[PDB]
């Protein structure tokens, strides 16, 4: 069965995840092995929020690490989601395309909506939801909102209220209430950020709250060690414990208190003193301004949901697809290659395929057939069932394009098309350069919005595209331009 990686960049913290996709195409999966690293980018920016060489060297580190436990485990490709620290960098874009170029992995930024909707769906996986509840995440630099049904995120809503940003954000002083100081201070900077939209997630009959991330989990653990518990290690963590609003402002009060190396000797709170305070600040304060009474700690996130995600869009258009098609999808699987990426470079290049049809454009009929399965199996090393052999060696060399053959036109057995079918070739070829430069960074989430003519040529609009992205269209769509014309890509 399908084994899959993915990972997500974070502020604080970097997590892998690797699963086996369950049997039935029913979207589930089986945890094989989990990986945290303390990646800790939030304390390598510059004063303009510029990622620094040392977070780099932080940043290759944790995905070098990532990469070889995909490996050892089969899972083949690592698809990388980033959230507060590299969205904000202005450097940002450079230092993902370095790290790719020193790694193999692409962290592709995600926006601080899409972060919250794929988090409920990782908490979705962890914990009992019911028809009405609101999500807070609280990472190193963002604090996510997200309230939800029984299936999925109906509304997000990220603020700058991260714990790192916070804690550097109000300096501590060395006076005996510069504790409470902070505190104060950084609960009158949440309800100032959430005053105008607190509404949107506040608690009515019914409402459940959950928690997510790594300061919510220490919380939980700290309140149940008050509570008269043992480690949260026993019990096998901390995944459905619920902890009321007064155990968290009784927690709060006493790290308050205590100077910061007093802090990191809370039980609970060992590896986390230095921003613990602002972070549990930042909890109580917005869970009070939206009238939460009690919570429940979910050890599912961003990753979890990344996963869910993966295995939906794959089997979803595994589904839909023909019986040839998809002996074409088994066939590419059994060459090893990434069926996601595969998919989402075929759904593209078909979104290509019928707006240049829509505009006018010809082609034969088993075009888009022919052009769907070069697609799927373009990245299989092997090949340089429902098909003819002209369709199949159609296929082929729409999959391998070249503008020089390797081998030359003379030499023993060179393949040589009829002029329609080296026509039709080179256009379709033109056509999945193009989508398989939409999914370089390996997100999944590129989506075409218009394709237009503009003049001799023609205009792009996509969605759901990283820096990566947008340059490999750039790159690869020459042989769009000398078939169809020039293009243009926005947005
Ligand atoms: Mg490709």
């Amino acid at each position: 069965h399908m084994r899959v990686a993915v990972a997500d960049v974070g502020t604080n913290s970097s997590h892998l995840l690797i699963a086996e996709a369950l049997p039935g195409d029913a979207g589930g999966f089986r945890v094989i092995d989990t990986l945290k690293d303390r990646t800790r980018l939030g304390e390598c920016l510059d004063t303009r929020g510029e990622l620094t060489p040392e977070g780099e060297e932080r940043l290759a580190s944790a995905l070098t690490r990532f990469r070889e436990l995909a490996a050892s485990a089969g899972a083949g490709d690592v698809r990388v989601y980033a959230t507060s620290a590299l969205r904000e960098a202005p450097n940002g874009a450079e230092v993902a395309e370095r790290v790719r170029q020193r790694t193999g992995l692409y962290p592709a930024v995600i926006s601080g909506v899409r972060e919250g909707e794929l988090t409920y769906l990782g908490v979705r996986e962890a914990v009992e939801l019911g028809p009405d509840n609101v999500l807070l995440d609280l990472g190193g630099g963002s604090l996510e909102f997200v309230r939800g049904a029984e299936e999925r995120a109906a509304d997000v809503l990220s603020l700058p209220l991260g714990a790192i940003r916070m804690t550097r954000a109000f300096p501590e002083g060395d006076g005996k209430n510069a504790g409470r100081d902070v505190a104060d201070a950084v609960a009158r900077q949440v309800r100032e950020l959430l005053r105008p939209h607190a509404g949107r997630f506040a608690a009515r009959p019914g409402t459940q709250f959950f928690l997510s991330s790594g300061t919510a989990e220490a919380a939980a653990d700290a309140i149940a060690q008050r509570r008269g518990g043992r480690p949260a290690e026993a019990a096998g963590g901390v995944n459905g414990e619920r902890f009321t609003l007064t155990e968290l402002a009784d927690l709060l009060a006493h790290v308050a208190r205590l100077r910061p190396a007093q802090r990191a000797r809370v039980p609970g709170l060992e590896r986390r003193g230095d921003t613990i305070l602002a972070a549990l600040s930042v909890l109580h304060a917005a869970l009070d301004a939206l009238g939460a009474r009690e919570v429940t700690v979910s050890e599912g996130a961003l990753r979890e949901g990344m996963l869910i995600e993966e295995l939906a869009q794959v089997q979803t258009f595994s589904l839909a697809l023909s019986t040839r098609q998809r002996s074409v999808l088994a066939t590419a699987g059994r060459f090893g290659v990434n069926l996601s990426h595969a998919g989402q470079v075929a759904e593209l290049s078909r979104e290509l395929f019928d707006r240049l049809l829509a505009a006018g454009e010809t082609f034969p009929p088993p075009a888009r057939s022919l052009l769907t399965a070069a697609a799927v199996l373009h990245e299989a090393g092997q090949i340089v069932r429902g098909f003819g052999p002209q369709d199949i060696e159609l296929i082929a060399q729409i999959a391998r394009y070249h503008r020089k053959s390797l081998p030359k036109p003379s030499h023993p057995d060179y393949v040589a098309l009829a002029p329609a079918d080296r026509a039709l070739v080179a256009r379709l070829a033109g056509i999945l350069r193009v989508a398989d430069g939409l999914d370089r960074a390996h997100t999944g989430l590129a989506r075409v919005d218009d394709l237009r003519r503009q003049g001799q040529g023609w205009q792009l609009r996509v969605s759901g595209v990283t820096p990566l992205d947008l340059a490999g269209v750039g790159e690869k769509g020459d042989l769009w331009a000398r078939e169809f014309g020039p293009l243009s890509v926005q947005n």
